[PDB]
């Protein structure tokens, strides 16, 4: 349990699609919103 986002969860919300294939945001350190920690 360590998920914390480094971008503000609105951000992270726009991108919450395609996370899975964007690897960028997993640069962007969005754990949260996607579910990918």
């Amino acid at each position: 349990g360590a998920c914390e986002n480094n971008f503000s969860d609105r951000e992270c919300e726009r991108r919450k699609k395609d996370c899975d294939s964007s690897m960028k945001f997993r640069e962007l350190s969005c754990p949260k919103t996607c579910g990918t920690c």
